[PDB]
């Protein structure tokens, strides 16, 4: 009854509404044939049918000698919501300049690794990849479920990049989830109800491939925040920060967080200025992270599994990047340590495949 | 309504209810005088009381220059049963033969380092700890919040070693929550619900300084599962390797989860069979880790968050600890890299504060 289709126009995990869970995953394909690659998204496709559906694999195993086929661990548990979204990374059309699938001529128009940016302190294995796999749900068990067993089925076809998780708690009565700064993240987003906003930011309906048709472009920025340097940090400097306040979420000098900004009555370099003043838009979709202490700090490791949506990352999300850059007074609590831009296909329908109409 | 009291005459975390999420974090105390240690452990509790109660900080602060007085994450989130559970090391009382703190004569009877077992690889900055915290909730974002906050207030005072979390999801209709290895994990326990075994097996009533009176012992074990090597063996091998079917939960030639275990029906060096034959018994409350790629093997770093309750871990606890490290199938699968032992207050009288009667003279 939590149950989130899983064919569609569309894949899911983009306007779905935001899930409590996430675990993000890149791999890089190590087979040499497409041939490898398209019985991969099929069999990918079929059992994420099944996990999302709520369907369970059923009283079974005839033979003990074999492994069981599904691991086990979200046997009593509910769907939860469960998404699974799938993209690709450039590397995956070509890879130090071999196209090695033969899929060059289906390449998208925007994909391309994200230009460097200063005050980037970039781990390579914590970014890029041939293929990322966003599983969400409200139970990090049903996501963590999820992504293993569809990475069982990759041995032999892929190795695993990286692997992150993330949660991001939704307020007891529908009030914006708040980030780990203690600030309502996503205000600024349009409605994922309004066909016609998600039609203008997030979704491809031209001017790229046709696998791409219904799909868009997934940004990633693994974005450490230095918590204890916010938390020492005075409400001002905080508010000052973002350019808005943080109870409220109101933009400075309104009631409401859902009254408009007025640029000018927040500061030049406050996140939100800097943000909206380029004029763009896109679909922010981010997981806060813990990772234990970090060795080199002796602090908590925590921040932000940045994840946005937009049809035209040239046009709508570097901008951004480029506009904050030098001047976010975010840049004194955070550091980006890990990148990625992956082309999200269009969804599935019933009877296809993911990313057949790229695969052929 | 998801509230959990804090005052008790035990602490919260123990016998409660398992919740969803854990972390889990040790401290070291780097500061030299006692009444140090009395103010920390003073402001933990009125702000533990604070987060597991509901009560929300007013969000209105006069004074726009200092820095807010919470991390404000939580601000929107149900209690969600919030527990935070504190627990003292062995190198509270004495560390490198120094009794620092005048408290040795307080000494918990049954608290050193746990001993060395086969098949250990013991990271020795992932155990230990003169003070351990255990922060459960049903939200990871609400325990994250607390734990933060508390460790805020020990800037100072104490150094954070290491911080753990986990999670581990009870069955829809209340069935027992299934570990990463796909089987049912707690069937052996006792009901948290029956006063008269929980007091039997984890709460201190006697032969302990005052202080430890309604109290019990914390023993902890980060054991690493390997995920890739289970997922490839048979269902034969992974029920041989429990000596419980892993559908039904139920020991070998048994119907139900239920069902006592009939030892002869089961390999001998089953795990179930090699803790059962102690003829102990323990709480055990653990949850599943999972912490990104492990980058020496290119797989899934996973494994369990053990933690246990027992009121006498020399009787209880070590002597599983012995039989399984040597003879467990399930060494097969698992290593364990970190390893602590804690003794954990009794609990806090409204008005009092958390190890009032060990600080206090
Ligand atoms: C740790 C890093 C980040 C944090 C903690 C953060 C937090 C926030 C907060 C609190 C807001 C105001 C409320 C809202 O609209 O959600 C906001 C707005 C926004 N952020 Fe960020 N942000 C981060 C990084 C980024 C990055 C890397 C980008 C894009 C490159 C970005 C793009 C935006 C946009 C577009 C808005 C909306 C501006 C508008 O009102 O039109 N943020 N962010
Ligand atoms: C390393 C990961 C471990 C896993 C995956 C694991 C898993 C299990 C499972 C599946 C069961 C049977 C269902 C149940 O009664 O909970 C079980 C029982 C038990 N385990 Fe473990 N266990 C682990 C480590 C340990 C350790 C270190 C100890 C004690 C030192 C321990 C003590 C027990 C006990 C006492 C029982 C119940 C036996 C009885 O029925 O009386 N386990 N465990």
């Amino acid at each position: 009854e939590q149950i989130v289709p899983f064919y569609g126009k569309h894949q899911a995990g983009i306007t779905t509404a935001h899930q409590t869970y996430v675990y993000f995953a890149a791999l890089d394909v190590t087979a040499k044939e497409k041939s490898d690659i398209i019985t991969l998204f099929r069999n990918w496709t079929s059992l994420t049918q099944m996990l999302t559906s709520g369907k369970k694999m059923s009283a079974e195993q005839r033979n003990q000698y074999l492994p069981p086929q599904d691991t086990g661990e979200s046997a009593d548990l509910s769907p939860s919501n469960l998404t699974v979204t799938f993209g690709f990374g450039p590397s995956f059309f070509e890879k130090d300049g071999k196209d090695r699938f033969g899929l060059k001529s289906k390449k998208p128009k925007h994909l391309a690794a994200l230009p460097a940016m200063p005050n980037d302190n970039l781990d390579e294995k914590q970014g890029g990849g041939d293929i990322c796999i966003q599983v969400c749900a409200d139970d990090e068990q049903v996501a963590f479920h999820a992504l293993r067993n569809l990475l069982n089925q990759a041995v032999g076809t892929c190795e695993v990049r990286f692997v992150n998780k993330g949660f991001l708690s939704g307020g007891k009565n529908g009030e914006t989830p708040r980030n780990l700064f203690g600030f309502k993240d996503g205000t600024g987003n349009q409605s994922t109800e309004d066909d016609s906003l998600m039609n203008s930011i997030v979704w491809v309906q031209s001017g790229e491939p046709d696998w791409m048709t219904g799909g868009t472009y997934m940004a990633f920025r693994k974005i450490k925040m230095f918590l204890e340097i916010w938390d020492r940090s005075s409400l001002k400097d905080q508010e000052d920060t973002f350019g808005r306040r943080k109870s409220s979420g109101a933009p400075f000098g309104q009631k409401k967080e859902t009254d408009p900004v007025k640029l000018n009555q927040i500061p030049s370099n406050s996140h939100v200025s800097l943000a909206k003043s380029t004029g763009k838009q896109i679909l922010r979709r981010a997981f806060s992270y813990t990772e234990g202490l970090d060795p080199k700090t002796g602090y908590m490791d925590a921040g932000l599994l940045f994840i946005s949506f937009q049809k035209n990352p040239d046009n709508q999300f570097i901008p951004m990047l480029k506009a904050l850059s030098a001047k976010d007074a975010l840049n004194e609590y955070t550091q980006t340590i890990g990148s990625a831009l992956y082309a999200c296909p269009g969804g599935c329908k019933k009877g296809e495949y993911i990313a057949q109409r790229l695969l052929e």
